């Protein structure tokens, strides 16, 4: 399938134990997709002071369209030193590994895969 329905655990930035997916744009997009597929991917909502507490390169989910079955359609954009790899809509948040942190909420997304 070109798209996959996912429910992403929303984590508080200060709870996150593994604060990024790796060391290159290509690695973080690779690892983010692997974690999304394996159900081991969390989402941190981007507010003032969040991104400086996470590791670059960042992986964003961004709105790709204006929402089947409650799932917002999203795609992955990476960012490293202020340059984005990909072009998409509004940030729904920043993806991080999930290693058992307790979420505050779930974000239903339809991931272009």
């Amino acid at each position: 399938k070109t798209h996959v329905q996912l429910s992403l655990p929303v984590l508080q930035v200060r709870d996150v134990l593994v604060r990024g997916f790796g060391d290159s744009v290509e690695e973080v997009l690779s690892e983010a997709r692997q974690h999304l597929k394996d159900g081991t991917c969390g989402l941190v909502e981007v507010e003032k002071g969040v991104l400086p507490q996470l590791e670059q390169p960042y992986v964003f989910i961004k709105r790709s369209d204006a929402a089947p079955h409650g799932h917002v359609m999203v795609e992955l954009v990476a960012e490293l030193e202020g340059i984005q790899y990909g072009r998409s809509g509004e940030t729904l948040g920043v993806l991080v590994p999930h290693v058992g942190e307790i979420p505050v909420a779930y974000r239903k997304v339809l991931l272009r895969k």
